[PDB]
């Protein structure tokens, strides 16, 4: 491979326990030329991102479409790995080593991905028309894992609908984008459950982002078959990595009462301890920044983590209500990654302005570090993700991170692949 | 199964033989404009530059290189140097698109610059400078660079040879030798691309001077244009580097020089061999004093000439500002963005990515014999084209209406930032009128 730094997870318990410094200059921005040219003067859009990273090794992947965003059945699924290395100026920044495509039909919606000891892992959900149109129809998709790796290798295990384990019975399972990590064999990712609603758990409805939100609406939003009483859950994904006969694949079905609505998200593991904590993105009514610990007690809970107070925007054109089950839609583009092991500290890529610009936000338990734009003007952000990392030993001062997000570079065209690096403030105050 | 070097499409060169001959039609339409998901994002946002771009097919295999810098787009000893080979494959609605599998890069120092590309089969060739200031410098310090050939393949890993300046082979006596950006060819055991070779001047060669780029051009400028070191009396010569690829004992490396009479001033280009004849055309990038678009044969007798062929009398424009004199010695410069490819074995028919409107925008132009077919904005506003590189090929058996090619540039996407690298594919018109 190409030489590459020792790095490790930013949300360690080795970092920073201090109250932190508020960083006011500006933020050493440094490259990160990954992925591909996105088409940006010919009318193409990029979906779905995705970063991880793993010891100097990452892997991306996204979504590209020809002449709108709404095309899975003519979309091409690409999958991307490589090394952070030492550039000229000494920066530890990404490089592209392998690259590898998928031609719809199938189409793989919603990966996640994770690395682990140099090894890539795409968990994909096989469909033709997308998972709105696939729980409509009351499908039973295909689900595909990628191997992947740094010698050229993409190796794909099928996972039939019929042959996950779960304790109870469900309808359909699906994947999301976002961020995963293996560890013991296994593959842990986000994802999504149809599944009958049961007496004893409802929707989480009323709190500080709607206190008067109605019960009735909150289920709703989460239904997917009036008819069926069926309901969209979250739920994570234990997917055998080392056995190809006979593999264990389990689903762990998070029950309604933890969410307000089922969404793609990231998984962190905690290297020393093991704990787990969560990104839940948005894309539905509530616009709050959804983070928190997974416990598995008598049975899984989301126990949600106080990071910030800054609400989620909705899109331009909406006037309706903001963060109430019946009103304005929370963009999907806010993804924030933990830079503690309670996620005490978090960084995230976030929309700033009117025109969604894409910003950077630096939080330490509802107090806001820095909240600094990336570029102004009229470019807009539509998704993103982050992945942030410590150098061996780390630096005093500064972690670093990458952001991958697909932005509307010029009016008329699509959103486009950027990826940029920079220096994350960890120095104490 | 993903695309891969044995699940690719087939392809043949847009100058075989078997290209029309038929006066063409002017295609009146919008074209269809492809993906090319090539390259890496550039930094967009966080300005980084691009320089150098240049793409090359054979084959279904393709193989693309460039030079990305920080913070402004002088600055070599900082910079990196990237390679990437994928193939051509069939997208979902049928269309044959470029994909990468491979990506490599090069940590300064040492840079490389003016790197050369060609493909083979599934092995990918780059011939660059090893430099730290740049070939401008290098000149002026009076420098022996070393070259560098980059041994790449599909499957393979990224291997070097260094050629030392001592090391060259040559029936003709030089200062030094300099590789330029642009495409070049593999056949059986050699490498061939464009190159560049500081020599003192000869008695019976002057510089080729008045044409009708220039009626009035001045000998005493034009010979100033093409001198390196008036002291010394040397002048940049084009030349042809002729490097070896299967032999690692006793490689042999040949220098072939062109006298400076026959063309206006040495620069980077493209070579092109037709398969089928084995003749050599050649694409001479502009970024000096002419502004006309230089195409033309490499005719090897009792010397290296390049047989000039006149494609298309639009003139290169100069930068923004530039109020000196268009297309003369001593005076405004010509950009150097156009990048003009063969779609004929005479180069009757030629294809290129030609810089439009005051912005510089992205085009693409269809000429014939001094006959513009088409001359069309990939995008308006303010988007400005700074260099580029076109390869345009054949599905074999040819569509009896359309060749593809895929255009690889560098454009100023937003004010404030750098040149970003972009890419895109075309069905390029073949049908006759």
């Amino acid at each position: 491979a190409l030489y590459k730094i020792r790095t490790q997870d930013s949300w360690s318990v080795t970092a920073k326990e201090c109250p932190l410094q508020a960083f006011q200059p500006n933020l050493n921005l440094i490259p990160a030329m990954i992925g591909t040219a996105t088409g940006a003067l010919i009318r193409n859009c990029v979906r779905q991102p995705v970063i991880v990273v793993d010891d100097g090794v990452y892997m991306l992947t996204y979504l590209a479409m020809r002449g709108s965003c709404q095309d899975h059945q003519k979309s091409v699924r690409h999958f991307e790995m490589g090394v952070i290395t030492s550039d000229p100026f000494g920066d530890p920044v990404p490089t592209p080593l392998r690259h590898w495509t998928k031609r719809a039909l199938p189409a793989y919606d919603g990966c996640a991905l994770a690395v682990k000891g140099h090894a890539g892992f795409a968990l994909c959900t096989e469909t033709s028309v997308g998972p709105l149109r696939d729980r409509t129809a009351k499908r039973k998709p295909n689900i595909v894992l990628f191997k992947a790796s740094l010698v050229g290798e993409l190796s794909e295990r099928v996972i039939p609908p019929q042959s996950w384990l779960s304790g109870f019975s469900f309808f359909s399972v699906y994947t999301v984008a976002g961020k995963g990590y293996a560890y013991h064999s296994k593959f842990h990712a986000f994802g999504n459950v149809v599944r009958v609603g049961q007496s004893e758990y409802q929707a989480k409805c009323r709190g500080t982002g709607c206190p008067t939100a109605n019960q009735d609406d909150c289920n709703t939003a989460q239904r997917v078959s009036q008819e069926d009483n069926t309901y969209l859950h979250q739920a994570i994904l234990s997917v055998d990595i080392d056995s190809v006969i006979d593999p264990e694949d389990v689903v762990y079905v998070i029950e309604r009462d933890q969410y307000y609505q089922a969404s793609a998200g990231d998984l962190y593991r905690v290297p020393e301890t093991g704990e787990i904590l969560y990104n839940l993105h948005n894309g539905g009514w509530s616009n709050e920044v959804q983070v928190g610990r997974i416990q598995p007690s008598d049975r899984f809970y989301m126990r949600e983590i106080q990071l910030t107070s800054t609400r989620v925007p909705a899109p331009n054109g909406c006037n309706r209500v903001k963060g109430c089950p019946g009103g304005c839609v929370a963009v999907i583009s806010p993804a924030f990654t933990p830079m503690h092991p309670e996620f005490n500290v978090g960084v995230g890529i976030f929309p700033m302005n009117q025109p969604h610009n894409p910003s950077i936000m630096h939080v330490q338990q509802q107090t806001e570090l820095f909240w600094k734009p990336i570029v102004g003007g009229n470019i807009t952000l539509h998704e993103s993700s982050i992945a942030c990392y410590s150098t061996v030993p780390p630096n005093p001062s500064y972690d670093l991170c990458i952001g991958v997000m697909t932005l509307l570079l010029h009016q008329g065209q699509l959103p486009q692949f950027q990826a940029l690096s920079w220096y994350q403030p960890t120095m104490c105050n």
